[PDB]
């Protein structure tokens, strides 16, 4: 096994991951289950290179991402902590209470909005399968 760029039908390869750029009106939790029932998760961005690819295919309206708030601290759906951050200027707002779910704007910048908000786009990500040369 050396080459990891093997994608299922309708998924787009980037680096060592597969991405599905889903459409249709969905609440954060609804988009959380849309990927889980597809054998994927809501997207976890960890590199500027990943973000740049994501921005290129993402809908201008705004896509849900796998980041959310708790208590403590923002953590991705995979459980990973935030290392790379592409927050919009002045984000995350530490006064807007209830805005615990993160979305990604057309520009790629992330905004933290209400979980009950209906967005037209949502991005999923899974691991890319391998091939032995």
């Amino acid at each position: 096994g050396f080459v990891c760029n093997t994608c299922p039908e309708k998924w787009i390869n980037f680096q060592r991951k597969c991405y599905y750029f889903g459409k249709g009106t969905k609440q954060w939790v609804h988009a959380r289950y849309a990927c889980d029932d597809m054998e994927g998760q809501l997207v976890s961005i960890h590199s500027p290179e990943e973000q740049d690819f994501l921005t290129k295919h993402a809908s201008h309206t705004g896509s849900w991402i796998g980041l959310r708030n708790l208590d403590l601290e923002f953590i991705w759906v995979d459980g990973s902590h935030v290392d790379y951050s592409n927050w919009a200027p002045g984000e995350p707002t530490s006064r807007s209470q209830g805005e615990d779910c993160v979305m990604m704007r057309g520009s790629g910048r992330w905004n933290d909005a209400f979980c009950d908000r209906k967005l037209g786009a949502w991005v999923c990500d899974r691991l890319a399968t391998c091939t032995p040369p």
